[PDB]
């Protein structure tokens, strides 16, 4: 029923890059999803205490959210676009795992995911 530490957003010994694909992930993909009317439940880690979801972190062992992703991108945490793409996919999958089909939260994730897929379809070729 307690919240775990959030995912890491800083690690000085992890090697980093700033690639055109990663810049796209921040400037197009994250920015597009973040501004959406359905973004709000996804803009920070799940607060299992506030939401009274004491089983959330029993079920979800690889938590991810766009606040974390935003921090990672702004802090140049990633080596490659795949890492960041995996984070978005983890976030969506967690939602689908934890919740029931047709719940509001699932409809919200599905809308965000549709947009995500459309933007990733146009991920620029690496420079
Ligand atoms: C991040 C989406 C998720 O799976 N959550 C667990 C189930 C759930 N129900 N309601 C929410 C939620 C709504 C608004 C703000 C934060 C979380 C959530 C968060």
């Amino acid at each position: 029923s307690m919240n775990p530490p959030p995912p890491e957003t800083s690690n000085p010994n992890k090697p980093k890059r700033q690639t055109n694909q990663l810049q796209y992930l921040l400037r197009v993909v994250l920015k597009t999803l973040w501004k959406h009317q359905f973004a709000w439940p996804f803009q920070q880690p799940v607060d299992a205490v506030k939401l009274n979801l004491p089983d959330y972190y029993k079920i979800i062992k690889t938590p991810m959210d766009m606040g974390t992703i935003k921090k990672r991108l702004e802090n140049n945490y990633y080596w490659n676009a795949q890492e960041c793409i995996q984070d978005f996919n983890t976030m969506f999958t967690n939602c689908y795992i934890y919740n029931k089909p047709g719940d509001d939260i699932v409809l919200m994730a599905e809308a965000l995911e549709k947009l995500f897929l459309q933007k990733i379809n146009e991920l620029p070729t690496e420079e």
